[PDB]
């Protein structure tokens, strides 16, 4: 059954809830981002409203093929009114078309969900910065002080110059870039643009990219393999194994696989900076991985909490244990104490 944090409470309203059939007493759905655990359960002979993205739109036309007199896609940055109740939707910083949901409720509350979300500055000066929040649905994916990571901008600083250099030593070497869904797309892309190359898909991965509106975006991706030094698989392939049989694939066009893992946080984070990050190797394989998250980290979640100063807090993600629970509540409690809130 629904979760009572996928309810916005005064309204007929759910977000991220289309795994539970029809919801008792739900006018609209809204849909935060295209990402599996998220939008599971959407089809084709889904009837109800689903309010979301233009981007996200998108890809539930083309991707599952929901009809298009059911998807309601609304610009950024701009007060909408749906079913009477004025909501905005805010970039989230995750993935390409995530957004935040800001909803004002008739009675005057005022209710963030941040949906999945890596929080920085830039948000301290969008629509948020008017007014006060009663209740903030967050994203609390990385909440606890080990979560540390760099910034996106260095974790691709380090990729360019890895792979710049190991593709300038050895010219037949190619370059893998792991993927499992929508998100991460800057390192693929920047890799590709310092080395003259475009980036070599499977079809299914070239007709999701065309899909999010991408600067040039036929300028940088393909699908012919052969004319390309950066090739995409998914994620489940970044191993010796997986790497060894596409290398046997490529019909001795290359003697050298560099490949990149982006996960979230590895432990490596705690002892080790980027500058001291070192590959797997066995034969000609090299595995990287990296730490690009599309999450907030612990400092960049307390200081946005710390910065909007909501009255409630409902956690979102790591939620199914109680001392989980209990280890977020006196984050929470220590973020109000140190800011006087
Ligand atoms: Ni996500």
């Amino acid at each position: 059954t629904c979760p009572f944090y996928k309810k916005i409470p005064g309204t007929g309203f759910t977000v991220d809830a289309f795994q539970y059939g029809v919801v008792e007493g739900c006018t609209a759905y809204f849909l935060t981002h295209f990402h599996s655990d998220h939008y599971a359960g959407l089809s084709k002979h889904f009837t109800f409203p689903v309010y979301c993205s233009e981007i996200t739109g998108n890809l539930l036309k083309n991707k599952l093929h929901v009809q298009e007199q059911y998807i309601h896609p609304l610009p950024l940055d701009t007060e909408c009114i749906v079913n009477g109740v004025k909501v905005v939707l805010l970039d989230a910083n995750h993935c390409p078309g995530a957004v935040m949901i800001l909803f004002y409720l008739p009675n005057g509350t005022v209710i963030l969900h941040t949906g999945d979300f890596r929080a920085d500055p830039s948000m301290e000066r969008s629509l948020l910065a008017d007014q006060k929040v009663h209740m903030l649905y967050l994203d609390t994916t990385y909440c606890s002080p080990e979560y540390t990571f760099p910034s996106q901008q260095e974790v691709i600083r380090f990729a360019i110059n890895t792979a710049f250099e190991a593709v300038t030593l050895n010219p037949h070497a190619l370059v893998v870039c792991g993927t499992y869904s929508i998100g991460k797309e800057k390192v693929f892309l920047a890799i590709a643009d310092v080395l003259g190359s475009k980036v070599g898909m499977s079809q299914e991965k070239y007709k999701t990219l065309q899909c999010l509106n991408i600067p040039e975006i036929n300028s940088l991706i393909t699908t012919d393999m052969c004319s390309s030094l950066v090739h995409l698989l998914p994620m489940m392939q970044i191993n010796f194994k997986g790497l060894q049989s596409h290398l046997k694939k490529c019909g001795g066009k290359y003697n050298q696989i560099l490949a990149f893992r982006p996960t979230g946080w590895t432990h490596s984070n705690k002892f080790t900076r980027i500058a001291d990050v070192i590959p797997q190797t066995k034969g000609n394989i090299s595995i990287y991985g990296i730490p690009y998250s599309e999450h907030s980290s612990y400092l960049e979640m307390k200081r946005f909490v710390q910065w909007l100063k909501p009255q409630k807090i409902i956690p979102t993600v790591n939620v199914g244990t109680w001392k989980s629970r209990s280890t977020m509540e006196k984050y929470f409690r220590e973020w109000k104490l140190e800011a006087g809130y």
